[PDB]
């Protein structure tokens, strides 16, 4: 697979980025899990954590896809601390919540 990626990213309160991909297959053998997912997210400007990718527009016609990949920075630091941990309980309060 080979994925050229055209990365943009927006980290507002959940660190959420936009990334223009494409991933060039070699007609033989099935795409892989981790090339595709990590190549794209690393390319991505993104740890293996941070993938997410739906949808892909394809332009071309020969035989890779492209497409718009999206990327979530707060999956490794939610592993490291556990989603399930007593962080605080209690909330923010910095002049407004969101």
């Amino acid at each position: 697979m080979d994925l050229i990626i055209k990365e943009k990213r927006d980290n507002p309160i959940l660190k959420r980025k936009e990334i223009k991909y494409v991933l060039k297959f070699d007609s033989s053998r099935t795409p892989s899990r981790e090339e595709i997912k990590e190549l794209i997210a690393k390319h991505e400007g993104v740890d293996k954590e941070l993938v997410i990718v739906d949808n892909n527009k394809q332009l071309t016609g020969k035989h890779e896809i492209e497409g718009y990949t999206k990327i979530y920075a707060d999956k490794p630091s939610a592993m490291l601390y556990e989603p399930d941990y007593e962080l605080i309980r209690n909330g923010l309060k910095q002049k407004e919540a969101k």
